[PDB]
């Protein structure tokens, strides 16, 4: 088992941290240039698997399976009667996850029926609009599922908010900076917060493809204006940085 | 003649983050303290305005100082005439700065100041006047065209001075601002105690010492600055909070 | 269906009765003896169904039809064309719910798509937190759908602030005396008060379980402590005394 | 100084304790006896002066000097510079002061510049309907004047949560049961609240003056209907029960 970096842990009584912890995310993934002044993840990385820490109290944390290179999650693990036991999203094949969690062993590693995707955790958990967003509604997801047996619906309900409030909180400014620091307060993910959710590499894909601007405040212009993500109309690069956290990475293999 | 510095179209909601970039980018030094956004310590006109925008028929005008990002009043139309409230303690020299379309009988001093003191003693605790877009606008159109009333206006005021001048001192007010207009945010213990402190941490910011391992290259005098419930200990976590600081 | 008793009416224009009218319910529905000095819904019944009136008006009223068993809502009856008009929750027996409203006749009772629990009521209303209970927020909801055609998108706000407001108010002091005393006033539904909502019978097993005690107010103390119902952290049967105000029966 | 009791003591960092707190000053203070089924304060006591602590952290509490036969409150004490402070409202004579707080000696023995009536408080600290009721509150009005140098408006802000949320919070289930044990969340304290507030002489008389009954809950009925504490409209003593924790003694 290789040795895995924990490179954010989440203090949930602590939730002023709350930037600083996806800040310091950010700042792990992220290229040292940027584009168009956005910060835009790494195309490469020694070790691109890594472990995020979601913790509740001294005893008690959900440490997430993590994909840098996408900030995707993979699964998570807890522990249970004393034993380290970890699930995996049904799609992460063998060789992936045998990165993580060496003390979660033989029956303990769990496939997952379900992926991470919004389709399928939602089809479990509900609609988005029905999960809010909010610290200690996330610690309270945490405690309804750990160490305790498996349940695909409160698994998929941690996982909305853990997806949501991680990953793409990262990813998305527009995200992160809705999170209170009042832990009970929460957020509805509306229509505006999934249209972002659900293109991230269309955006990043628009910030790619900007032309230099000698004029403008991010040295950018669109290629083509508007980029169009509704209900989001995105005239200029600027709007884009305005939500954006970090760009999804450009392999330049391809054409855009 | 003052520049209208941002409008903000009340029934266009994305365009907020974009109305307070705006006023941030209008008022900011070139440059950053700590990384951190300042406003600028001198300008060739302090004065100018800010929209907010009902419809196309349909507007409110702030006059704002830049200097502060303080609202001292605002503008509407009544008996089809342009028609100016001021707060109490501006004076006329300041006021009359402002508003061109605003003559005759229809230049109005309010009773009351723009401090939370006398806007929470007339429109109600902070509180129980939640923030929101259509908030906002409901608030304008409740006082557009009408006759003076003291409550109605302290709670316009309430609103606009939260939603325009404090959420561009603070992203952690200006980014809950729902994108969904009807969606409303509380102003929690949290938000207040950022509203009442912009000076202190200010203050703390601009006599913060340089650090060579920490990426503002800052770190504070003394920690931790506190503004209860908030406990700072470091200046990236005042950064996290701060939109513009208060120009040295 | 047989006569059966209205057991309280809030008069919707004299907020301040609020709190006579959750103690004329709690007074209703408990049992004679406490458990560790907190009352508790009686285990029998001559007739478990019963009535709750929400007045709007002299001729304007919304009548729950109530199960005091467990203070569950089944369904409502208002009126509608001129006639009386029922609906009920769709996991509703037919033999419970013909107990209920005998002017309600023809084809003007309804099965609903739905049913009452948290889940079914706010995929179609909303979350617990964008439904602020208050008396003119009931009274409006009632507004919203009485005599009107079938929304379920009303109908579903209006039970959310029925059950918290009436049932989980009885249950939970900590839930009714939150209400606010002005008519206008609201307040929102925070994940303390959804805690209490979502664990009505594991606090009330968490009471029934307790040992005596000689030396607490309540006779009762915690066999195990705490008892953790997040974000709730109860370590006396005192706590939990002082927000419930009716334990479910054993 | 005698040796006072701490009848009381406040985690501000546990809000859940906090009906439990007042629970505890109830039963200290009440009589054995009720009237109409409503506690009452103790006409006599053994020793009528205690203490009731506000605990910010371990190495930070405010304790108030309390006068059981009325609650009222008397002062405060903190520490200041490694020693012992003590304030006290400025109609409290020395007889009475000098039977709290012995740690504070000399000059640390410190004469308020305002009473502890609601005029000469909000005078120097802001309208009641200004300064919102709430856990945090109260522990933040603590930190912003524990062991600082004196202020006013900052001594009068304490004060104003400290007597609303112990004092007049014993006296009035309105008041303590309106309190959120989401620590943040505050009340705001509106004409109904301050009316109560004001009258609480005022309401135990009408209980007091009250005649028996052999049909109401509380066995009581008003000697005259209503008892107009504008905005309350109170036409029965169980209305009146609904409100009040304690009556003052007859």
């Amino acid at each position: 088992a290789p040795t895995l970096e924990t490179i954010a842990s989440l203090d949930l009584n602590n939730p002023t941290t709350y930037l600083s912890f996806i800040t310091n995310i950010r700042t792990k993934v992220a290229d040292k240039t940027e584009q168009c002044t956005i910060q835009k993840i790494s195309k490469t990385f020694t070790q691109r698997y890594s472990y995020i820490d979601l913790i509740v109290s001294s005893t008690q944390k959900i440490t997430l399976a993590i994909d840098m290179a996408d900030l995707y999650v993979l699964g998570y693990s807890d522990i249970a009667n004393n034993k380290g036991r970890a699930f995996f999203f049904k799609d992460v094949t063998e060789a992936v996850a045998n990165n993580f969690f060496p003390g979660a062993t033989g029956t303990n590693r769990i496939k997952l029926t379900f992926t991470g995707s919004y389709g399928d955790l939602e089809k479990n958990g509900g609609l988005r609009k029905d999960n809010p967003l909010g610290i200690f509604r996330l610690e309270n997801s945490i405690v309804n599922i750990y160490g305790k047996a498996g349940d695909v619906k409160k698994q998929a309900k941690f996982f909305l908010l853990a997806i949501q409030m991680v990953s793409q909180a990262a990813q998305f400014k527009y995200i992160s900076d809705k999170i209170p620091s009042e832990k009970y307060e929460e957020v509805t993910v509306d229509e505006y917060m999934t249209a972002l959710e659900n293109n991230w590499a269309k955006l990043s894909t628009a910030v790619y493809n900007s032309k230099p601007s000698t004029t403008t405040a991010t040295k950018c212009q669109l290629a083509t204006s508007p980029v169009t993500i509704s209900p989001w109309i995105f005239k200029t690069v600027e709007e884009i940085k305005l939500v954006m956290g970090l760009l999804k990475s450009s392999h330049h293999h391809h054409h855009h």
